[PDB]
């Protein structure tokens, strides 16, 4: 009899032909990154244990990437942290950060992961609901007053997965004012901060208050095409990350000097390499949501920001699983559907471009074949 | 305010990383040159083939993106083979093998995935710190299984309590054995599981140091009957192929641990770079010469530096059956293993790791790792020598 413990029986099994689920960047990372990674990998430094922290010069490239493209001072040797990727960093961040028992602030819709680890920590979910009138933004003043002094940890997200959502800076000093009143830490997920098509994306800590109660999640994987080498910091407050380096020093010893390498030379490069590829993203969504209304009849809203497009399920289906599943069976295609992301999500599907024009196309045309009412 | 949440305040300090800071600090003021025997850092480095592996893996597109979030199948079936290879174990790459990013990652993974808040885990004294890290934070209790040189530092098995055996859910051992030496054999693995399954206990076998046994073959956990039944094996990169930097490991074991392994890095991890998927690959299925050799060196340093220890300080220790380290006795001038090394480091300006950072056992004892050539080792005798300390008993 093997028994595993309650953390891993009470977690959800993850969820994640023409793909357009995952949103798995289809372009491959730029050469000048691999080049990086392919030399530093010569370097007999990098073979032996480094720095349990990550490499200074890793930590000196974050501040200058956050001083050039949002104009805010980072402190590299005490307000820097590393992770292996978004995901692990959400999960670093809320056993540092939450209690058993503790109150989680959790947006719905919302990145499924930021619930998982809130279970692992045996936390509460309570949820801010998302919805369009308010332009997929909280509000902050329907959140029962009860549970504020209980509420430890808030996770917000925007450029916002599923739903493309952006907030503008206004809306970060009224969050972080809100955090700060109710003493909430709180994380800004800011995986998708290089896409917001219209106006320059704003970082959570460009806000007044922001630094004093949170911290900024930033991935490498989908600002460089990345999402295989798994590759993350946090930027914040001075206590947070001290927290999250003693934790991280039982668990970790860096990572790979060679990744490190690579990871400073997509900091440092030309930002003309992500705005091409934002270029591409926005091109694809274009293509798509009018070929969408033009041959299905599927009024779409385009993003804001991401490369997601947030569509509602034709009126004759149950639920966006059952229409998802329709999709996969009958016409070949993958979408998510928006009940993974919370209740808020029914009746949607997140559909993502990562993938070119050809099998766009023929996502759309495959669909014809069914005539759904989406009238 | 910010609040460090009751986990982060209940942990240990990382010993070697408050040493990596002491260091760093002395080495730039003023001037220290220090020779550290501490961490067991390989000093030698990553073979090229093992290089070359990842540099040529690195421009496959395919490895830019997300891969499977449970590893390549080209790697698990890789780990599969080795452990045919080397051990007698058969291992299904389907089931029975999970990857991690780094043994020190395995742990914590493994202990988070075994544990209940309240359950008991039986912890060798003296182990490596990792151990007791990952029960404090599955809030689970420590239970010491102590280990006696005139036992051959091998737990007594019959001297545990059998009042804790049933809320025991977890049980350590590691050999070759950090700090010790100390190594296992057959039989030893066939009683453990045999003890294992008897009292419902999860084994998890550290194996870090498996490549490197001087005298007899390295005996797997794996081999022994009852073994795939109560447990798993660590095996990690980072010793064997001098790939300590890259971070890699994988356990291999019952199909129920490594499920509930899978169950929880899905939400935390999907995987790490194929690059380094591949390079481990080709560190697995390369030819043993490099090992073999790397175990000849590791040995003519201990046998070069205990031999001139004796000679210059009338130090005498113990030569270890396995791994670089050897374990040797403090001055009875001495109150502690920490006020010793904390001499030594200040005073000849060399670092070893004080034994009671290894449990209470270890107290009187320092860990020495031989990871500098022989004319360095040299050195870092001659320095000690200096200060003149009554190494005799
Ligand atoms: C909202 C959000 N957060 C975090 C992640 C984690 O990304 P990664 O682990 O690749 O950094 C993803 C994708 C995401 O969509
Ligand atoms: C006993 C033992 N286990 C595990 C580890 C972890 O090694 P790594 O994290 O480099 O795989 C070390 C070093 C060790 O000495």
């Amino acid at each position: 009899m093997e028994i595993t413990p309650s953390d891993v029986i009470k977690t959800l099994p993850r969820q994640e032909i023409i793909n357009l689920g995952q949103g798995n960047p289809d372009l491959p990372t730029p050469p000048h990154i691999v080049e990086a990674l392919r030399e530093a990998s010569l370097n007999p430094s990098f073979h032996g244990y480094g720095p349990f922290r990550g490499y200074p010069f890793l930590k000196e490239a974050i501040a200058a990437f956050y001083k050039r493209e949002y104009g805010v001072t980072i402190n590299p040797e005490t307000e820097v942290a590393l992770f292996g990727g978004g995901k692990a960093g959400l999960y670093v961040l809320t056993q540092c950060l939450l209690n058993p028992g503790d109150i989680a602030l959790v947006p719905n819709p919302g990145y499924p992961e930021y619930l998982s680890g809130i279970t692992m920590a045996r936390a509460e979910l309570y949820e801010m609901p998302l919805y369009e009138e308010n332009g997929y933004l909280p509000d902050f003043e329907k959140i029962d007053p009860a549970v504020l002094e209980k509420a430890k940890l808030m996770f917000l997200n925007y450029p916002n997965n599923p739903t493309g959502a952006v907030a503008d800076a206004a809306f970060y000093a009224k969050a972080a004012a809100f955090a700060k009143e109710h003493n909430i830490h709180l994380i800004h997920d800011f995986a998708y901060g290089a896409f917001e098509f219209d106006q320059k994306p704003a970082s959570f800590l460009e806000a007044e208050d922001a630094k004093t109660v949170g911290a900024e999640l930033y991935s490498f994987s989908k600002t460089f095409n990345m999402a295989g080498w798994r590759m993350a910091f946090a930027v914040g407050n001075e206590k947070i990350i001290q927290a999250v380096n003693e934790f991280q020093d039982h668990v970790f010893v860096g990572m790979f000097g060679g990744l490190q390498q690579a990871a400073s030379a997509a900091l440092s490069g030309d930002p003309e390499h992500t705005e091409s590829l934002k270029r591409i993203y926005k091109e694809r969504i274009d293509f798509f949501t009018a070929l969408c209304e033009k041959e299905l009849g599927w009024k779409m809203e385009k993003p804001k920001g991401t490369f997601y497009v947030w569509a509602e399920i034709p009126n004759t289906f149950e639920t966006s699983h059952q229409f998802s599943d329709y999709l996969l069976e009958h016409a070949h295609v993958v979408v998510t559907p928006g009940e993974i992301f919370g209740s808020n999500g029914k009746r949607h599907v997140r559909i993502s471009m990562v993938s070119k024009q050809e099998d766009l196309r023929e996502f759309v045309t495959r669909i014809q074949k069914l005539n759904l009412p989406f009238g």
